[PDB]
């Protein structure tokens, strides 16, 4: 499923991600859009080995199952392919474990390089919330 925009955040919102570990609902918003544009279908692999999927990217080395990641960990107990759903509730609960790991949301690549210390609240502008 392509998300829009306002419909990601009162997802995410709803989901419990707006100031989740102090980050505001707009740095989540962006970090989806950089991450998969907003498709929950999205997955690239990395030069490891692992794939990364779903709206938020998150990384079959440490977070999920998808059966090809040698030596890897599952720690959202779950397998990738459940990140890919139309249903985010998934990819929230794993990215709440990611962003507790102690780096916050510099685990997001995208987010770091792309929404950190920007106007993030322009990623939310217009929405009903
Ligand atoms: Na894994």
């Amino acid at each position: 499923k392509v998300f829009g925009r306002c419909e990601l955040a009162a997802a995410m919102k709803r989901h419990g991600l707006d100031n989740y570990r102090g980050y505001s609902l707009g740095n989540w918003v962006c970090a989806a859009k950089f991450e998969s544009n907003f498709n929950t279908q999205a997955t690239n692999r990395n030069t490891d080995g692992s794939t990364d999927y779903g709206i938020l990217q998150i990384n079959s080395r440490w977070w999920c199952n998808d059966g090809r990641t040698p030596g890897s960990r599952n720690l959202c107990n779950i397998p990738c392919s459940a990140l890919l759903s139309s249903d985010i509730t998934a990819s929230v609960n794993c990215a709440k474990k990611i962003v507790s790991d102690g780096n916050g949301m510099n685990a997001w690549v995208a987010w770091r390089n792309r929404c950190k210390g920007t106007d993030v609240q322009a990623w939310i502008r217009g929405c009903r919330l």
